């Protein structure tokens, strides 16, 4: 209990397969990914976990969240929040976001955010310097 | 900042690229080809850098954009940070003082200070 985590840079969160940015707008209770204009909801904290080698990544005071159902934000930082980044070996500079909890990996259906079990193209994530 | 990157459009999200084999310089929405991915290099001039893919090099020739074999003067661009949008930068040709553009798939310049010209340059990997 009482997890924490501290913020190591501010990113971007884009898929290589569409090029969309992961987004969570707090007004509109939306998340999801968009494809076209680069607006400030689209900026994350990415933190260094307090358990190694797991990360979590927040906007708006909240977590990035997957609890064995759908991607959602969380108001607390639980073991559902954190992630590992696993590097895809044949992409330079890429990585699969892997919860540790599911071992789902962040994916994405339409403008949605999903987890996959399996392995896909859609789960290459570069996550870039915002500042 | 320097070495490997990709080259994005803040308007659009569309990121710059240039294909040897079609000879095809452009900008381009959607999947994260290794065709965007560009060298960006301080030039021997101090003060500005080259954008370079495909052993060629970015120039503005004063009506076009279009790639360089060599380093000559038109392809040296200054970095010119977008006062009101943190993290991006205008990219402005040194010789003819024209701003990289876009406006379709097409790269273009233009003198003019505009939102389609703010662009973010980030490690490729
Ligand atoms: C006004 C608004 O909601 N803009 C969002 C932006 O929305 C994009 C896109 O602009 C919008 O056209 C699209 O709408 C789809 C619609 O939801 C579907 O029902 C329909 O079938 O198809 C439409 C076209 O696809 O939704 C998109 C998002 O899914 O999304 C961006 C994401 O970064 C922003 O959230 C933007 O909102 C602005 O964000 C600002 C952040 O600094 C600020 O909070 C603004 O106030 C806010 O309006
Ligand atoms: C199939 C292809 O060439 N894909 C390119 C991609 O091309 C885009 C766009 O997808 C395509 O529809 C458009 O085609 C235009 C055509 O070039 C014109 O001659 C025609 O008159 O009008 C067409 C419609 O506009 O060209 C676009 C580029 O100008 O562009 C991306 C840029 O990153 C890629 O180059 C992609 O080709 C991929 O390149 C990879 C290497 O980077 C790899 O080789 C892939 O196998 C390859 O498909």
């Amino acid at each position: 209990s009482h997890m924490s985590s501290v913020t190591i840079g501010k990113c971007y969160i884009q898929n290589r397969e569409n090029g969309g940015r992961a987004f969570y707008n707090l007004g509109r209770k939306d998340l999801g990914i968009f494809t076209g204009k680069m607006y400030d909801d689209q900026i994350w904290s990415f933190q260094k976990s307090d358990t190694p080698g797991y990360y979590t990544i927040g906007r708006e005071s909240k977590f990035l969240q997957y609890n064995g159902e759908q991607v959602i934000m969380s108001d607390i930082e639980q073991d559902t929040t954190l992630w590992s980044l696993e590097e895809v070996p044949e992409d330079k500079g890429f990585y699969r976001l892997l919860n540790k909890v599911h071992k789902a990996y962040l994916d994405y259906n339409g403008g949605d955010l999903v987890a996959n079990k399996h392995q896909t193209e859609s789960e290459k994530w570069i996550l870039f310097k915002a500042y």
